[PDB]
């Protein structure tokens, strides 16, 4: 269980820092008007579920 658990941590902690890169890689380009931070205020939570 410990060596699941610190592997599920890695995979979360890598998958927070790819996150940076995706959201002006996909949410830069959906709109006119330009709200970012509540993208990552919400995939970022998305990520820790």
């Amino acid at each position: 269980l410990n060596k699941r658990l610190e592997q599920i941590k890695s995979w979360e902690e890598t998958e927070l820092s790819y996150l940076q890169e995706e959201a002006e890689l996909a949410k830069e380009e959906f709109g006119d008007e330009f709200s970012m931070h509540e993208f990552l205020k919400e995939r970022t939570e998305e990520v820790y579920r």
